[PDB]
């Protein structure tokens, strides 16, 4: 009886198995746009994608995590609320069986049809484990999905999603450049929180793009045909792996535009 996002075992549950569930510093939060102050001392992010290595993607039951080699700082994450150099490891989304939900943050209590998290660490911690277990152990940056127009740089995710269909596949996902799915504007509201899933830890400095990207219904279709079980196993659509809004208790969230 493992932690998921059905019924008898989704949100309302994990605080069963992970206390931390019900903490100061949760994750998604409601970005309400009229309370999140400009703040001018923040800085322009530096999102340096270019020296980027993806090695594989992986259905992990709960969703397919694209994996980069982090043994050296090749695609790093710099600037804005943070204080030095942060890895990617790996990317991720969240997302609906519907097109009028699927986010984890909602902006004015709106929902997107989903989330793109680039998950990425602090390098001053030697490894994502020990990062894990730090107040600014992580950094990640989130994007919402709309859906619009396709996005082509979205396209070869979409494509080997067949190979990974059900929990534990993995195919390798070499060569893939993560520019392609970030909007023109960097422009972004920041808070201190956690992660998402299980085991929710607070080590997270979640940094939310205003900007959506825009993706084809036929592409987010191909995320629902994922299956949350293993192979051979009744079917179990992969839909609606997100975590609601948790109570913003006490925290600011910051504007890095006026
Ligand atoms: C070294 C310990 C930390 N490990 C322990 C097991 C998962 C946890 C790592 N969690 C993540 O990387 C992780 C984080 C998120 S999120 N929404 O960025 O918080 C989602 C995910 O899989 C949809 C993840 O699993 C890979
Ligand atoms: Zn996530």
């Amino acid at each position: 009886h493992h932690w998921g996002y059905g019924k008898h075992n989704g949100p309302e549950h994990w605080h069963k198995d992970f206390p931390i569930a019900k903490g100061e510093r949760q994750s998604p939060v409601d970005i309400d746009t009229h309370t999140a102050k400009y703040d001018p001392s923040l800085k322009p992010l530096s999102v340096s994608y270019d020296q980027a290595t993806s090695l594989r993607i992986l259905n992990n039951g709960h969703a397919f995590n694209v994996e980069f080699d982090d043994s050296q700082d090749k695609a790093v994450l710099k600037g804005g609320p943070l204080d030095g150099t942060y890895r990617l490891i790996q990317f991720h989304f969240h997302w609906g069986s519907l097109d009028g939900q699927g986010s984890e943050h909602t902006v004015d209590k709106k929902k997107y049809a989903a989330e793109l998290h680039l998950v990425h660490w602090n390098t001053k911690y030697g490894d994502f484990g020990k990062a894990v277990q730090q107040p600014d152990g992580l950094a990640v940056l989130g994007i919402f999905l709309k859906v619009g127009s396709a996005k082509p740089g979205l396209q070869k995710v979409v494509d080997v999603l067949d190979s990974i269909k059900t929990k534990g596949k993995s195919a390798d996902f070499t060569n893939f450049d993560p520019r392609g799915l970030l909007p023109e504007s960097l422009d972004y509201w920041t808070y201190p929180g956690s992660l998402t899933t299980p085991p929710l830890l607070e080590c997270v400095t979640w940094i939310v793009l205003k900007e959506p990207i825009s993706v084809s219904s036929e592409q987010v279709l191909k995320f629902r045909k994922l299956n949350f079980n293993g192979e051979g196993e009744p079917e179990e659509l992969m839909v609606d792996n997100w975590r609601p809004a948790q109570p913003l208790k006490n925290r600011q969230i910051k504007a890095s535009f006026k």
